[PDB]
Parts: C-alpha cells; structure tokens; sequence
C-alpha cells in the first residue's frame, strides 16, 4: 500500500461497486439517454473509448480542407494530435506569463481573430482545467467570445467532469468532453461526450447503410468492463462532486504548507483545483549533491510509502491531493519537511 | 453457471491469469515490439481500442478524395462504417449464393477491376472469417489477386487471431487486424493490428510537435485493465491456437448432428471454423404454434442453462462451439433434439 498523488490517477480510483462489479463480469440506454445528459447538463451524451476519441470525433466531424482550430496553449498533447489527425491547422492562444500561466478571454479572442485571417476556423477548444497547472480558465466568458464569433467551442473537461460540478448549458459551449479513467473512477479507456441537440445531426450522423449505427463512433456500443465500471461508480461520482469545495480547500491548505517549506505553487492563486504545479528550487539544488541526484526525490518518497511524481523531477513537478484524507495530506507535507531538512 | 454458445463471446472468456490480474490492478514494450509481431507474423504491430479502430486507422491513412475501397459482402458492419467514416466509396465483392455464401478470389478480382474503372482503389479488405457464416475465404489467393492489381490488402481477422494460426507474412497481405475481446480472452474494447514495415511510416506516422506520439492512435499508449488482460491471457492464447483442429473437428461434429435434426448449417462444408450459421425451418414453424412465439427457443434454451442465441430468433441463427467440452457439446445437441420432440 502506497499514498498515491499522481494527478492522472487520484480521480480514477475504482469504486467498491465498480471493483466488485468488474468481477461478476444493464440499463445502459437509461444511463446514456437520461442520467448522463443530465449529469453533464446537455442534450445528448455518448460514451467513447476515451476523451481524446470524443475530441477527435468532433474535430473530424467539423473539419474542412485547410480549416483551423484554435485551442489554448495549455492544452493536452492529445488535443493537438487529435487536431493533426483531423487534418486541421492549429492556432494556440498564448498564456499569461509566470506564474499565472493563464488563458484570458482576451488573448483567446485575439488569437481567434488573428487566425480568422489565415483561413476558416471551424472549432475552438479550452482545456478546463489544464493538465499542466490545474488552472481553471474563465469558460463562461470564453464560451461568449466564441458564441459571438460563431465558432463552435469544445470544452475539454477531462479534469473536471466527475470532480467538480459542470453544465454545458451553464457554460454556454457546444461540446463538453470528460475522461472516465482520470475523473470518474472507471477503468480501461472510456470517455464521455456531451453536445447541444443541434449537433447530434453532424457529430452523430448515421450510416447510409446501417441507419441505426453512428459513423463517428464506428457503431460501437462500446460494452465491456469499461462501461460497466463507469456505471457502477457513477452514483458515487455524482455524490462525490458535492465535496468539490472541500477538495479545493484541502489543496489550498497543502500549497500553503509547501509555500512555507520553500516549494511554490504556480498558476491560479488561490488555486481552484486539486492538481498543482510546483517550483521547488530547494529540492533541485539538493539533487546536485544528493545520493541519486535527480532520482533522490523519488527514492526518498518511494521509501516513505509515497508514489506519484515523475522520478527524476525536482526543480518542477505536478501532483494531486484529490482523494487524500487529512492525515495523508499531512504525511506528505511532512515527508517534504523531513527530506529537505535531512539533506543539509 | 450457464453454457455459453454466443459467437461474440466463446473466444473472449477471460483467462484465469486475466481474472486474477484484473484483481491486483509491465513489459508492454516487449509485448508490442517483440511478442505480438511474432504472433501475427508481421513487421510492426500495435495495440488499438478495438479491431474497428485499427481498421479505421488504416482506411484514414490511405484515403484520398473520392477514392475507393473494395471489401467482401460478408464484411462486418464496423468494416463498412469505418470506411464511411474515412469518407471512402465502397464497392462490395459479392458472395456466392445459398448454401455457400462464399467470397472467391475470382469475384474479388472482378470487383477490383470494375472498381478501378470508377476511380482510385486505395485499399481492399477480406474478413477472415466473416462473422455471419464463419466462412474462411482463400486469403492466400485473394492476397495474390490484390498484389497483381497493386492494391493494399487489409485482412480483418477479428475471428481468427487467437483462435487459429495466422501469419501476415504467410497470407501475403499488407495489414491484419484482430479483436482482443472476441478472440483473445481479454476484456474491455481492445484490438490488435499488424502490418508490413513499409506501411508503418504511413499509418504509424508521428505527430509534428510530439515526435514521440503516433497520430492515428492519438498518441495513446493504451494502458488499463484492457491491455492488462490481453497480456495476462496471452500465454494461454498463444498455446490455445495449437488446438484449432480439435475445435473444427468438434464444430463439424456438431453441425452433422444438427442436420440429423433438421437444422442445417450453411456456408463452407465441411466447415472450417467454430462459428456456424444455421437454417432451422423446423424451429421457425414450431414458433407459429409454440408457447412463447418467437421467444419460445430463448425460453427452452435459457431454461436448460444455455445462453448465446439472440432471443426471438428461430429460423436462422449463428452460434459457436468454440471452447466447449465434448460433454457440453452433446448437452446442447440433446437440448435441441428435446425441444423439437417436445413440440411435435
Ligand atoms: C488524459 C487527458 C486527456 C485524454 O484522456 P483519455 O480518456 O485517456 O483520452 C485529455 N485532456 C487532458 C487534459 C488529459 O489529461
Ligand atoms: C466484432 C467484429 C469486429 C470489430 O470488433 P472490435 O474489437 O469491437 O472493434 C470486426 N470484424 C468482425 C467480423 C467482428 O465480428
């Protein structure tokens, strides 16, 4: 047993219901036509083989010869590759400078304009929050900047859906995407996608021969342990978001402790998500003389039953406090106190 | 306990090690770079989110505006929808008439030649075996036809890989696809794709920005319970193919008894696969006078611990005798004899 602080896994721990259900192996229609569209606050929802497949599905459905897509600079590499696969030209809206690193409804709107000059822009996307810093840009705002430029907006909420409350309609965007494995306590690759009833005729167009199948999801009804676990955990995930405020308070507290210890939290301040990016100089210098150098931090934590940071990182790194109990939060803050002290 | 005779599932039973492995939850690099290519007899091999994703990936990589793909009429709807999603024109090579329903090298060649008349044919595809009849066309010969016509050939081996020995090199085709959940005792949506090295830089092309990620696969390493079960069941799957001949002798034995009862197996005769499609005019007639109507068969079967045939089907239906013991085979045969006597 280890205390896990990997941002990729904290929101993906399997539920008891899901763990036990993954064994045995369903109201799937109910789940996607009713429960899911509600939960996402949108008209139509579909399950995909991952958030990046959901993104590619809409990009590909809207792409046109040489068209463009504008996505924030803090985007997920999958958002970018998905764009390359859809054959779109890619424009990145720049981020605020250190240590905010934010995507402002202005820089975004400018980038849109300065690019609507390079060719047709058929899509725009903001990552909410982004996977590098856990910053939550102002989507309600950006959804307007797009609604008043007539470009459709896709919200990449891989780190939002299943963690904090979200509503496509409350946001005012065209598409919303979520990840079952990083924020919905489900397994294998699985994603969720929600859109306005007006796009189901495009993104969810049917086959000319198999009028019952959807072209963009390759007629996949995608059953397997994947959908089962997603569903099994859904009740708990629904409840779970009612604690988001606690989660953020807990993260804020933690960063404040790191602050005192010398390692600084970047991006949103106060931060508004469990995923935090830290600048730990006192640790980078200790790596110059440490037992294993770059890998000292890892070894040290591995020893202290703590896994979650990419081994070899010391000057900068990200982590998540998501499902940690207060004792576990303290234990980690303390591991850092000790390690720093130990080395000089 | 229930005896399973459903074709989608007989080759997908989760392995002992896969079940347990799924519990706890790796040499993934060894698997895809060395083990898998060896098992498929190909240069390069990748893991994908289902055979259909693998099929779409190459269709998308080879497509050109208004180009064509020719695939056999017995093809899987996912093969067809994949082609629609890639925006290609589809030409179906026709099958021989009842009772055979075969795809012949001759009709394939004719179809290619006639299609080459309507535009560029960028790809051909034979399903081996088709999922309706379980017929095994002569791929070796269809592959030669394709070579001499200069069109790449994709072999859809969803129902072959992990059941019978297949080698892309032996067949002489360009691409081969398999399905982990239906023929490799693995869970969730997962597939396998092998190709000749020369096709690797087209289909497995990297991203411009993230030179380490492959576009067609959306840079997805693909971890999860999915790949876990696939690797966990692989040793058994590699050895289980050494028993293919038993499996077909068993299937032929089954079909022969069925005929004695009035229900006739269509397609290849002698049959060369565990998947069999039957014509049971006797059951269809009993349904016109029987207890539950079209559901009487489901009922009688469900009642005898037998699952596998879509409920409401009595005239024609497919089934698989894949991993059944000779006693389970005999049991299912006897169940049919009885259900027939019981109603006449
Ligand atoms: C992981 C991630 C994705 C894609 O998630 P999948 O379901 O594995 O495709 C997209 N965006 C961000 C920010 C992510 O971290
Ligand atoms: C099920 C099936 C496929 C695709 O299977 P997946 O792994 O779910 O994509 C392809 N071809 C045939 C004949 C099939 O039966």
């Amino acid at each position: 047993d280890f205390i896990n602080i990997d941002p990729l896994q904290t929101g993906g721990k399997l539920t008891e219901e899901a763990r036990q259900a993954l064994l045995e192996w369903p109201p799937i229609h109910d789940f996607i036509h009713n429960q899911l569209p509600k939960f996402l606050g949108c008209d139509v929802a579909r399950v995909t083989n991952g958030a990046r497949e959901a993104k590619f599905a809409v990009m590909h459905s809207l792409a046109k010869k040489d068209a463009w897509v504008v996505m924030d600079e803090n985007c997920h590499y999958s958002s970018y590759v998905a764009a390359e696969r859809a054959g779109l030209n890619i424009a990145l809206v720049p981020k605020t400078d250190y240590p905010d690193y934010a995507i402002t409804p202005e820089n975004f709107a400018q980038t849109i304009e300065e690019t609507k000059k390079r060719g047709e822009v058929v899509l725009a996307l903001i990552t909410y929050p982004d996977g590098n810093y856990g910053n939550l840009p102002d989507v309600k705002k950006i959804a307007k900047v797009c609604s008043e430029y007539d470009v459709p907006l896709l919200v990449n909420g891989a780190y939002a859906i299943g963690r904090m409350p979200v509503s496509l309609k409350e946001i005012g965007a065209d598409f919303i995407v979520g990840s079952g494995h990083k924020s919905m306590a489900a397994s294998g690759p699985i994603g969720v996608m929600g859109m306005k009833e007006e796009w189901a005729e495009i993104v969810l167009r049917r086959s000319e021969k198999y009028k019952n199948k959807e072209v963009e999801l390759l007629g996949c009804t995608a059953r397997g342990a994947t959908i089962i676990t997603l569903m099994a955990s859904f009740p708990h995930v629904r409840e779970r978001i009612k604690r988001w405020d606690e989660e953020v308070e807990k993260a804020r507290r933690f960063a404040a402790e790191m602050e005192k210890l010398g390692i600084k939290q970047l991006g949103d301040n106060p931060h508004n998500h469990d995923l935090m990016f830290f600048h730990a100089e006192v640790l980078y210098e200790i790596s110059k003389k440490a037992k294993g150098g770059r890998f000292f931090l890892y070894r040290e934590l591995k020893s202290r039953k703590i896994h979650g940071i990419k081994p070899g990182l010391t000057r900068y790194f990200k982590l998540s406090t998501y499902g940690l109990s207060d004792e576990e939060v303290d234990y980690v803050l303390n591991a850092f106190k000790e390690i720093i002290e130990k080395y000089s």
